């Protein structure tokens, strides 16, 4: 009964060494998830072995999500969530920052 974009927030389960195997997760939460579609980008490409955990909610609604991919990251490597939701006008993409 509420309506709002929904959060992403995009982190690796282990801090980031290069070379190192880890994993990669964006962590999505919001209203009415509704069909939304989330997906992980290597260098803009969306990426196959994606898994994700079963969706949260709560009474009215509310939901968090999270998936997830092993990787393992370098410097050259841009990695991304990518999201699709009625709310969004667009693709919202939010970058990972292994410094933020
Ligand atoms: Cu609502």
């Amino acid at each position: 009964m509420i309506q709002r974009t929904p959060k992403i927030q995009v982190y690796s389960r282990f801090p980031a060494e290069n070379g190192k195997s880890n994993f990669l997760n964006c962590y999505v939460s919001g209203f009415h998830p509704s069909d939304i579609e989330v997906d992980l980008l290597k260098n803009g490409e969306r990426i196959e072995k994606v898994e994700h955990s079963d969706l949260s909610f709560s009474k009215d609604w509310s939901f968090y999500l999270l998936y997830y991919t092993e990787f393992t990251p370098t410097e050259k490597d841009e990695y991304a969530c990518r999201v699709n939701h009625v709310t969004l006008s667009q693709p919202k993409i939010v970058k990972w920052d292994r410094d933020m």
